[PDB]
């Protein structure tokens, strides 16, 4: 209802948000932004920011240092990600020409070198890694799932691949002859990989302990520690690491955390960066460059080590204020594991007050000291909110992360449900509901089906209900997804999907999503609507048209976060 939590929820999607991809036409800055209304890209060059493409897009691909030509990634079907590549002469600002030999499909990653496109992507009936040059369109090789490329040098391709059980391996193909080589390591997963100027990668390896930076020969696949010059970043003992990357004047630079924060490295030394985390790291005009945000700043571009600000959306000091204080805590979990949570402490809510547990999706995601445009909302609409890692999250170790394969709506479940036993015995909840979107929604579902009572209230936005209609609808990767979850079993499928447990929901339920969305499919939720009418359940629903998972205008985030925001709102009401 409320005007005033409509136009704080207007103001905080409106408040400009950028991402760093480069360095292009010579020596300017290739940016994102989540502008104007929209997902545009954008070229900086120390003053005025000059758009480079037409309607909104999703993305852009990774370029190579200084080439004349950004390649936009662009939805053509309204939502369902199903993409078209678009080439844009940095020269030319505004002219688009389509990559035609490249039909729809989901595309995933992509390099551009400047004479090549080198992309993944995904049909129904398989995930590629595909080269478009002078020549045409080549498939180089078939991967097994969800596969990404990470970096070319010379005609050596390297990238990283969710190939199996959680894990990720990294692979090296060839540019002029295709082929796939899968590096797996017996200690855990590579998060990174850059090509070193002798022709081996240089690449994260996140185990069950520290992260540590290794090189792997493609010829022979043997594995090595990589020590820097300085120590700085091995006596950081990171614990994930972000993303890493050699400079044009050869020099490595290492982003790597540990606890939801982040630290810049270069050449093993550290770099002085504002709190919170970073993005990639570029030298622009002989300065380093990065992208960085927390949870009181949206994702802006600053300058490193002092920090001052090349490009940044103003939150407005209201809303700022509206976020009175955060803090990371250990949730004691069902098993005795630690759940690191994060937590915003509301500044126009009492304590104890209306507590929200707002779930990430993923699974492979989590919360952080990074912005979250869910989280600021509830705050400025007066809910404390409580984020969770729960077992499957990055950032604490690939054991943490493994341990919810194969057991969806179990474990997990157990630390989203400790988080709200601990807002309550911490005393700061009067009263708790249960938000979140993609597997976040999934666990709303499975938070009101399992654990009927211990909420007040659920809003599932973008939401799994149901693991066998989804995957009959899936393209090739997400099937190998839902595979790997579930570790194949349809018992599992079956038994963790919550349109089987309909009959147990007590609490209201709010649902929300996009028509289109093609990685969680809105089929299955017309099914749950079916159901939940049938047997008398409250609820209410909200579809959001031509819309799909990824939002990519201002308008649609509205759209998915506002009918949120009343519900919570009405609900509290009582
Ligand atoms: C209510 C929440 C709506 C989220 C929809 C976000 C659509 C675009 O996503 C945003 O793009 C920016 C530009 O690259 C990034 O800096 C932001 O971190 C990212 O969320």
């Amino acid at each position: 209802e409320f005007s005033r939590i409509v136009r704080d929820v207007e103001r905080l999607i409106a408040v400009e948000k950028y991402s760093l991809q480069g360095v292009v036409d010579g020596d300017k800055l290739l940016v994102v932004g989540f502008s104007e209304g929209s997902v545009n890209a954008y070229l900086y060059d120390g003053g005025e920011t000059v758009k480079l493409n037409r309607e909104p897009i999703n993305s852009v691909l990774d370029p190579h240092y200084g080439v004349g030509r950004v390649i936009l990634v662009r939805d053509v079907s309204k939502g369902a990600e199903q993409h078209a590549l678009f080439k844009v002469n940095t020269s030319r600002p505004g002219e688009e020409q389509r990559l035609e030999a490249v039909k729809p499909m989901r595309i995933l990653s992509g390099v551009d070198t400047g004479e090549a496109v080198v992309f993944t992507g995904a049909t129904e009936d398989r995930v590629a890694l595909y080269a478009l040059d002078g020549g045409g369109l080549r498939e180089l090789a078939r991967l097994p799932g969800f596969g990404f490329v990470s970096d070319i040098r010379g005609d050596l391709i390297a990238g990283l691949g969710f190939f199996g059980g959680g894990r990720v391996s990294l692979f090296t193909s060839n540019l002029s002859s295709g082929g796939l080589r899968v590096f797996d390591s017996g200690e855990g997963s590579f998060s990174s990989a850059s090509i070193s100027p002798g022709m081996k990668v240089t690449a994260g390896l996140e185990t069950a302990r520290e992260a540590r930076l290794v090189t792997v020969d493609p010829r022979d696949g043997s594995v090595e520690d990589l020590e820097l010059p300085s120590k700085d970043f091995s006596s950081y003992r990171p614990t994930a690491i972000t993303w890493l990357g050699y400079l044009p004047d050869g020099r490595l630079a290492v982003v790597a955390r540990r606890e939801g924060r982040s630290a810049v490295f270069i050449d093993g030394e550290r770099v002085e960066a504002p709190q919170g985390n970073h993005g990639r790291v570029v030298l622009w005009r002989g300065k380093l460059v990065t992208s960085h945000t927390s949870l009181s700043t949206p994702p802006r571009i600053v300058s490193l080590p002092s920090g001052e600000p090349l490009l940044e959306g103003g939150l407005p000091e209201d809303l700022r204020r509206s976020i009175a204080g955060s803090r990371l805590v250990w949730v004691e979990s069902f098993d005795g594991s630690r759940v690191p949570t994060y937590v915003l402490e509301s500044g126009r809510a009492p304590t104890p007050g209306p507590t929200v547990v707002l779930v990430h999706g993923g699974p492979f995601a989590e919360d952080s000291d990074s912005w979250d445009t869910f989280a600021a909302s509830l705050a400025a609409a007066g809910f404390h909110v409580v984020m969770p890692n729960y077992r499957g999250s990055t950032g604490y170790g690939e054991e943490w992360r493994l341990k919810i394969i194969g057991d969806p709506c179990g474990g997990e479940l157990e630390d989203v449900s400790a988080a709200a036993r601990w807002a309550r015995e911490s005393g700061l909840a009067s009263e708790l509901y249960i938000m979140g979107y993609s597997y976040g929604g999934y666990m709303t579902l499975c938070a009101l089906t399992m654990k009927p009572g211990l909420f007040k209230a659920g809003v599932a936005g973008a939401s799994v209900v149901d693991w066998e209609e989804m995957y009959e609808l899936s393209d090739a990767a997400f099937r190998n997804f839902i595979e790997q979850l579930t570790g194949g079993s349809r018992e599992i499928m079956r038994s963790r999907s919550p349109i089987n447990h309909v009959d147990r929901i007590k609490e209201p339920l709010a649902l929300i999503h996009p028509q289109n969305d093609s990685r969680t499919p809105l089929k299955p939720l017309l099914r749950l609507m079916g159901e939940l009418l049938a047997r008398g359940k409250t609820f209410e629903a909200h579809i959001i048209p031509d819309a799909g998972h990824a939002i990519n205008t201002m308008e649609d985030a509205v759209k998915i976060l506002l009918p949120a925001v009343f519900f919570l709102a009405t609900q509290r009401e009582r």
